[PDB]
């Protein structure tokens, strides 16, 4: 089975979390930061709204690997919504690492540079929180920009975007399978639709570690 969730950002000015929860959504990932200085200005309102509605929630960071080291961006994310504790409410932070919206393929980095950047981000995140962050990407992007790199599969939960009625057939890297599948960019209650791989009990274990 799966558990329904979703992800949102300042592109959604207002979200009815109560309505999403009534409709089966149990968790939400919320954009907190991007690059080295951008704070998503709706994050606070979303995160509070999600908390009051009883959803599991966590933050996500939009990576811009050309702008700084992975550790710098991890630290910025951690100070601005990307934190985690075992409080029954919190998903580990998610690194959104994929297509550069600013028009340079793979952010101008080589495979080895990109793999190093992502290692730097995820290691900093783990150092600070004791949790490996989730990695959000597509199989296509992971192949192009990392050379389909192994080494993250046994530590970082994979959040895999592949818009389809059927679950993803191509699993990147050395991941066994996805932890969360982003199945559409058109969710009724706002943002993107997500599906956690398993029952609620396993989702609560993703939250607690
Ligand atoms: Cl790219």
């Amino acid at each position: 089975t799966t558990v329904q969730g979703f992800d949102i950002s300042n592109h959604q000015k207002s979200v009815n979390f109560e309505a999403a929860k009534k409709d089966g959504a149990q968790f939400v990932m919320i954009k907190a930061t991007e690059g080295t200085t951008y704070k998503d200005t709706v994050f606070n309102s979303h995160y509070t709204g999600a908390t009051k509605a009883g959803l599991l929630r966590g933050g996500y960071h939009f990576a811009r690997p050309d702008k700084s080291t992975g550790s710098t961006q991890a630290k910025f994310f951690l100070k601005n919504g990307g934190g985690w504790s075992d409080d029954n409410r919190t998903l580990p932070g998610m690194l959104d690492i994929e297509y550069n919206p600013y028009g340079a393929t793979c952010y101008g980095l080589s495979h080895s540079q990109m793999v190093a950047w992502i290692h730097d981000f995820v290691n900093e995140y783990h150092h600070a929180t004791s949790r490996w962050p989730m990695i959000y990407t597509t199989a296509d992007w992971w192949n192009r920009c990392t050379g389909n790199a192994k080494g993250f599969g046994d530590k970082c939960p994979l959040v895999l975007a592949a818009y389809s009625s059927s679950p993803p057939k191509t699993i990147p890297g050395d991941w066994k399978t996805w932890t969360i599948w982003q199945n559409s960019d058109k969710y009724k209650h706002g943002g993107d639709s997500d599906k956690f791989n398993g029952p609620m009990t396993q989702l609560r274990k993703l939250a607690s570690g």
